[PDB]
């Protein structure tokens, strides 16, 4: 928030720790396009195992980034989405991404 | 920009690498409100030596984050500010920071 009482380094670090784990950025990219079922994520993310996938989603749900909704259907259907904070972190990361893209292109141009 | 051709992971890591150097987040914070002289920065950052203050500022200038302005007056003086790129990276880190803050606060209430 840039509140003067907030230690910036500690809270940058804490924020990154929720999203820096293997697959998590890819997972977030998939959920940003829209609601996803387990099988869709299994297909979209090449070489991820179901054990790794559920582990990731569990951590991300815990951290408040991913919402898991179960539908009482025949058979039940489980939807994954980004939370509001999930979307907010997606946006912060896209801004950094945009920064690093511009910077890397300047380096290539002047090298 | 989330263009089809950009790897986001690599882009994020590159941005972070420019400010992960010790002191740099703090320098960038001191420069936000505007122009700073070497002595002001020295006094604001406890334990920084002139040597590493100059080393950081030089790296941040090379990375296009910091502008170094030389004034040719009596006597000459140098002033440091953030560039538009520097401000753009600062904004992006602030959004990240805000998120960690909300997260720690939520954790604290529980």
């Amino acid at each position: 928030s840039n509140a003067m009482t907030t230690d910036k380094q500690t809270s940058i670090n804490l924020a990154l720790s929720t999203i820096n784990g293997k697959w998590k950025l890819s997972l977030m990219d998939e959920l940003f396009q829209g609601t996803k079922r387990n099988g869709e994520l299994m297909r979209a993310l090449d070489g991820i195992t179901q054990r790794v996938l559920t582990d990731r989603l569990r951590e991300m749900e815990k951290d408040g980034l991913v919402h898991r909704e179960s539908f009482n259907e025949l058979p039940p259907r489980v939807e994954y989405t980004l939370t509001p904070e999930g979307y907010a972190l997606y946006d912060a990361l896209s801004s950094l991404c945009h920064w690093g893209e511009t910077f890397a292109q300047k380096k290539a141009r002047l090298n």
